[PDB]
């Protein structure tokens, strides 16, 4: 079969997300971009009363943090403009993810994401050198050119060094949601290349349910689908029975979100993408209004299982 991926997002592709993606049936989860000037402050630390991997900054900041249950499926994304920075960065998390991933699409310090487009020189250096320093699979995400021939020429160019995949978000540096993504440019690429395109920008005018993601492979010929937007709305569009009621989802995503201690801001702020239109139900407002991660669960009705968890959490610590 052809893999189901969740696309890297910042702030959403924390672990609990990650886990729950997974049980709905995403064969690969991509964490958030990751940029490599912090990452290169972090030391590895196994945390026990968690069962977690975390990665944490001199400030005692756990910027990464994994558990075994997402080891073979994790793919790692940095934000790096310098290719020692970014082996620096790989060689550090490398045991602990089945994959490094390199942000080539961000139009959001400088030098990083879609910027790196212009540079086809510094692509080439910074791919090239995590291919041959890692043993792990390498891949790199990116956005469209305004020329197709210029598009074409840099993807052959990436292909040269040796990643495992590329991830084409099939919209231009400038272009924002509203403008349709370029199926016939991610064609375009996936006939091109000989290693396998992961087809990505289809969420909402394309993706809205479980079958609209191999139609969208097809329409574009990849190897396999990436899917950020619609994952965020309703992480169990990666099932394939249909959506789960959002109740449902929520439930799940919190109890996560406590059994690996998740920053309250962080579940707030995922939660919320999910509700959209909902935020303005007294269930929406009281999660609003949340100021702690009990708060959270006490607007869901998890405020017994949030005790019991945080408790035996704290009798192991
Ligand atoms: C909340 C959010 C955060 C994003 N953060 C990142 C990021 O960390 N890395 C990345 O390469 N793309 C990032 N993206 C872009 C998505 O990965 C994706 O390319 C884009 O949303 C198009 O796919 P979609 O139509 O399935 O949403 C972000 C998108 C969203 C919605
Ligand atoms: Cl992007
Ligand atoms: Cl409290």
């Amino acid at each position: 079969h052809h893999h189901l991926i969740l696309a890297p997002m910042v702030r959403v592709g924390t672990l609990p997300m990650r886990l729950l993606a997974l049980d709905y049936g995403a064969d690969i989860v991509y964490c958030e971009e990751l940029i490599d000037l912090k990452m290169i402050q972090c030391k590895r630390v196994v945390n026990e009363v968690l069962s977690t991997v975390d990665f944490v900054a001199p400030d005692d900041r756990v910027v990464f943090r994994t558990c075994e249950r997402e080891q073979n499926r994790v793919v790692f994304q940095m934000g790096t403009s310098d290719a020692e920075r970014a082996l620096a960065v790989a060689r550090l998390v490398e045991n602990d993810v089945a994959g490094i991933d390199v942000n080539m699409g961000c139009p959001k310090k400088g030098g990083m994401g879609a910027a790196l487009l212009s540079d086809p020189d510094k692509i080439e250096k910074i791919l090239s050198t995590l291919v041959k320093g890692t043993r792990r699979p390498v891949t790199c995400k990116i956005r469209i050119l305004p020329s197709l021939e210029d598009t074409l020429s840099l993807v052959k160019r990436i292909e040269r060094t040796g990643i495992a995949a590329i991830a084409v978000h099939g919209r231009k540096r400038e272009e924002r949601p509203q403008h349709p993504v370029s199926c016939e440019v991610i064609k375009a690429i996936a006939d091109t290349l000989s290693i396998p395109v992961i087809a990505n920008g289809g969420s909402h005018d394309h993706i809205q349910q479980y079958s609209d993601i191999e139609d969208f492979r097809q329409a574009t010929a990849a190897s396999s689908v990436m899917v950020a937007r619609a994952a965020m709305w309703n992480p169990s569009i990666f099932l394939k029975e249909g959506l789960r009621p959002l109740e449902e989802v929520m439930q799940k995503y919190i109890r996560y979100a406590v059994q690996y201690d998740n920053h309250y801001t962080n579940t707030k702020y995922c939660l919320c993408q999910m509700l959209r239109e909902q935020l303005k139900s007294p269930q929406g407002r009281l999660l609003h209004a949340a100021q702690s991660s009990r708060e959270i669960c006490e607007a869901f009705g998890l405020g017994a299982f949030y005790e019991e968890t945080t408790q035996e959490l704290d009798a192991q610590q």
